[PDB]
C-alpha cells in the first residue's frame, strides 16, 4: 500500500462533531410542530471538516482528534476512513464523548442553526502533540480551543522548523473561530492566520477590511491574516501591506451552507500549499465555498 | 379486567433545554439534552403508570436501537408490552424538541420514518377482557372506527360493571379525524385542533363540535393557562382554572398529562368537575419540572 | 401483525457471544498452532433455544438480559435474523455480554469452551412479574440464578390456577451447570432437563441412575429428561417407565457447539406439538444428531 | 540519530487466563481476560519504551477498530508511528492465548487475516537519519536482505560514531530466513528453530550456526529456563543462567522482552556479557508478571 512519504500530508488538529441534521421548509415558529423534509447524520467540526475538504481536492491528509469508543465514534471515523485520511494520530479518551450539533437547515435560505451539545471530551493536548513524528506533514493546520496547550504544539513546530532546509520547512495555519480571549494569543502564531466574520465583530470590528487592518498588528513577523465575511467573500493582509479581496461567488441557489466556513479555510490551504498567490487563494476558496452551498453537504464539489 | 390500554404512537423525544429561543443562522450551546419516550399514547401510559393505574401501551414498533430504548423505558414504567406490534418496515419516529427554559416552550420538528399503524385486524386480536378503559389517539381513523366498533359491540354483551368506558384523542389537525368524535364515552380535542378548525376558546370549540359526539359522551378541551372545560349530554359548561408552576420549564407532554390524569380520575369514579380540576392540577405540575417523574 | 395469545414459546436465559476457532487437532500446551477458520456465532442456552426453535417453525420469543454495546448489535441482529420476539429483552447498565471462547476440532467436532463472565445482572423475578403471560403457551427457564426463577415459577403455577385447559402455560427448566444453587429447580416445571454433566458431577454412570436417582426430586406429573451424548437420551415420568432414543450419529461429526440445546429445543417442540414423550425423546436425538454433522444451526431444516 | 526503529509484525493478543489447562471437551471459567498489543517487534518496542529508550515501530496495519486498538496502545507508550504502514487489504493477525496461571504457560491459536508485509520499497522512504538502532523480526527474507544492503550501504558513508547498528532474529524454522543470518550486527536465534536445526544447547546452535554471521557479528541464543549464551568475533562462549521469579505466571512475549533488553543494554555500550546478563534479569521478572509493564 506504501509508506506514507515524508512532508507529504496535511495535518489538520481540531475537534470531531457529529450533526444531526434536519432540513425544514421555512424556519419553525416558536412553539409549533414541523415536519422535516429529510434527516441525516454528517461529520462535522472544523478541522475534521477541513480533511474532508483536503481529501476531495486532492490532498493528502490526517485528522489528529479526541475520540471516544461508541456508535458515534463508529460513525465518524467509518465516515473519516471513505476519504481516506490517515487516522494514526486520533487521541482515544476514556471520558467524555464526542460532541453532538443538532443543525436545522432552513431550506427557504440554505441557513444553518446549530444546537450544539458538549459531552465533556478531553481536548488534544500539548504532551499528545509532543509524540507526533513531524517528518510526515509539509503543513499543520490548527484550529484554535485550548490555546496554551495549543501554543506549546505551535512553538514545537517552530522549533523543528528552526532545524530544517527550506524544502522541509512546515508551513503552519491556525483558525481563531470561537470569540474567547484566551484564542486572542493564538493570532502571534502561523504563518496563515484565518479570523472569522464573528470574533472580528465580538474584537469590535465592522467589515474584514477593518478586522484585518485591526489584528494585523497581532500576526507574527510575514504572518499573512485572513478573514471570510460570508456573502461580503473574503479579504487577506500580508507582510506587503496590500490588502486583498475576492467577492463571493454564491451558487445560484443557497441549500446548505454549513460547514461553508471549513470549505473557504480548506480551500485556500490547498491553494496556498499548492504554490498559488494569496489573491488566487481567496478567490478559489470563495470559489469553492460558493459551490459548496449550492449543495447538500461535502461530495458533489468534486 | 383492571387495566387501561391506551392505543397510539411511541415517538422517540430528543429533547435539547437552551437559555433562549435560537435566532436562525446562529449557534447556541444547549444546557442539556435527553432522550425521552412520547407520543400522545405512549406518554398517557407513562401518567397512568405513574399514578399507579396499571395500564398497557398497543403501537407499532420495529427492531434496532431507537425501538429497544422506548422498550426498555416502557418497562421501567411497568408498562404492559403484549400489544406492541412489530413491523417488518420502517422505524420509529424521532422529534427533535427545542425547550426554551426561558418560557417551558417547546418546539418540535417531526422526523417520520414510514412506519405501518397497527390496524383492525391487529386489534381483533386483542383480549377486551383485560381492559375497564381504552382511550385510542386519533391517527388512521377509519381502521379505528372499526375497533371503537368492536368495543361497542363487546359492551352489548356486558352488564353495567363489566363495560368498557372509551375515551378518543383528537390531536392533529387532519379532517380524517372528524370521524372518530362520533365514538367514545370521552372525547378529547386539542387547543391546537381547536384553533386549527376556527375557535378561539375552549367554550367556543366546546360548542362548535358537540354536534359530532355520540349521545351521552362528554366532550373536553384543554386550554393551557386558560385551564380545561368540559361539556356532556346534560348541556352543563364545565371548567377547571388552571394550576401554573412557580415557573413554566418544560411543557412537552403536559397535553398527555392533562387527558392521563382525567382519564384516570374517571376511571376512578370522580365527576367530570373533579377529573378537569385534577387534570389540570398534574398537568401544571408536570410544566414545572424537566420529564414526568416527579409529578408523583 | 399483533401475536396472537398463547401462540409463542418464551424462553428465559443467556446470551453468549461464541468467538469459534476450528483447529485441525486439539492444541498440546504451551503450542502454537494455526486456526483452520474463525468465526463469531451467537450462543446461550435459552439463546441457542430460539435458534432451533424458530428454524422448526415455532413462533418464539427470547428474555434475557442485554448490555449496549458492540457485541450486543450482533447478537441483537442475529436474534432478529431468526424472527425471534424481542419485546422482554431486560437492557442493564452495568456488565456487558459474556463470551465464550470456543475451541473445535476438525478430528472429533469436540467443543472446548473457555467462558469468561463479564458481570451482566441476570433477569430477576420483578422484571418477569412485567410479562403478560396470555401471549405464550410455553415457558423454558435456563437455570442460573434459581432463587429468582422459583419466584417466576411459582408465578406461572399461579396464572395457570386461574386459565382453562386450552391456556395452561407448559413450563420446562434446565439444570445444564453443576452449580449447587441450581438443584432446587428440579422442583418445579412439567419438564426437566439435567444434563450429562450435572449428572456425572453428582455422582450417577448413566442416563438411566441420573433418572432414578433424582426422579424423587421432581414436582408432581412431571418429566425428566436426561441426554447422554453418543449413547442417546432417556426420558422418566410418573409411571416409573423409563423411555430411552439411541443416538442418530451423523455421516461424520464436525461441530456438537449446540447439541444439547439442540436436544432440549427438538423436545420443547415435539411436546409442544402434542407428540408423546418417546417421539419427542427421538425428535430431539435426531434433531441434535442430525446438527452434529453440520457447521452451526442453519443445515437442520 | 536516537531511536531505534523495529520492523516487523503487529499481533492482537486476545488473552484468556486459567487455573488449569482445558481438557478437551469441557467447559472452563476463565479467571480474566484481555487484549494486548503483540507481535515480536511490537513487543519489542513496549519493552524498550519501559526501558527509557526512545523507539519507532514500524510495521503493517489495515484502518478499523483492532488497528484504533494498536495505535493507541503504541501511543501509550509514546511509540513513535511515523513508519505504520497501513494497508488496504488483509486485517490485522488475532492470537488467542491461552494462559494456565499454574505454569504460566501459553498456548496460542493464531488466526492469520492475510495482511501485507512491509516491502523494501516501504523501507527505501525511512528516513535513515532518525535511528542508532535497527532490529529487524525476520520474515519476508528476500524483502529484508534489500533492506539490509540499504542500511549496509547508508553505513558505508558515516564515520564509525554515527553508524547504524543492526539486529535480525530468525524465529521460524523456515530455510528463506537463513540468509539473514549473514546480515546485522546481532543475530538472534530462537531455541525453536535451533532444536529444528537438530542442536540441543544453546552452545551446540552457536558453535554450529557461528560460520553463517558475517565478520565481526554477534550471535545470541536464547535457551528458556536454561539461560542464554553468546558468540562473537574473539571466540569466547558467554553464557548468563535465567532469573527465574517466584512463580511463573505468564511467558507470552518472554523471547521479545529477552532480546528487547539485549538491544537496549548493547545500545547503551554495556559488553555482551552485560547484555545477556541484563536480558535474561529482564525476561525472568516479565514471566513472573501479567504482561510487561510490572518490570520497571
Amino acid at each position: 500500500s506504501g509508506l506514507v512519504p515524508r512532508g507529504s500530508q496535511i495535518l489538520c488538529v481540531g475537534l470531531v462533531v457529529l450533526d444531526v441534521i434536519s432540513l425544514v421548509d421555512k424556519y419553525p415558529k416558536e412553539d409549533s410542530e414541523i415536519r422535516c423534509l429529510s434527516q441525516r447524520w454528517q461529520r462535522g467540526g472544523n478541522a475534521s471538516n477541513s480533511c474532508t475538504i483536503l481529501s476531495l481536492l486532492g490532498a493528502p491528509c490526517a485528522f489528529m482528534g479526541s475520540m471516544a469508543p461508541g456508535h458515534v465514534a463508529d460513525f465518524v471515523l467509518d465516515d473519516l476512513r471513505r476519504y481516506s485520511v490517515d487516522l494514526r494520530y486520533t487521541v482515544f479518551q476514556t471520558t467524555g464523548s464526542v460532541p453532538i450539533a443538532t443543525v436545522i437547515i432552513n431550506e427557504a435560505s440554505g441557513s444553518r442553526t446549530i444546537l450544539y451539545y458538549d459531552r465533556s471530551l478531553p481536548d488534544v493536548s500539548a504532551t499528545d502533540f509532543e509524540k507526533v513524528d513531524l517528518t510526515q506533514f509539509k503543513w499543520i493546520h490548527i484550529e484554535g480551543r485550548n490555546a496554551s496547550e495549543q501554543v506549546k504544539m505551535l512553538q514545537r513546530i517552530d522549533a523543528h522548523n528552526t532545524r530544517q532546509p527550506p524544502e522541509q520547512k512546515i508551513r503552519v495555519s491556525v483558525e481563531v473561530e470561537k470569540p474567547r480571549e484566551e484564542l486572542f494569543q493564538l493570532f502571534g502564531y502561523g504563518d496563515v492566520v484565518f479570523v472569522s466574520k464573528d470574533v472580528a465583530k465580538h474584537l469590535g470590528f465592522q467589515s474584514a477590511e477593518e478586522a484585518l487592518r485591526g489584528l494585523y498588528g497581532r500576526v507574527r513577523k510575514g504572518a499573512v491574516l485572513v478573514c471570510a465575511w460570508a456573502e461580503e467573500g473574503a479579504d487577506a493582509l500580508g507582510p506587503d501591506g496590500k490588502l486583498l479581496h475576492s467577492d463571493a461567488f454564491p451558487p445560484p441557489r443557497v441549500v446548505d451552507t454549513l460547514g461553508a466556513g471549513d470549505t473557504f479555510n480548506a480551500s485556500v490551504i490547498f491553494s496556498l500549499s499548492q504554490g498559488r498567490s494569496v489573491q488566487e487563494a481567496l478567490r478559489f476558496g470563495c470559489q469553492v465555498a460558493g459551490k459548496k452551498c449550492g449543495l447538500q453537504g461535502f461530495d458533489g464539489i468534486v
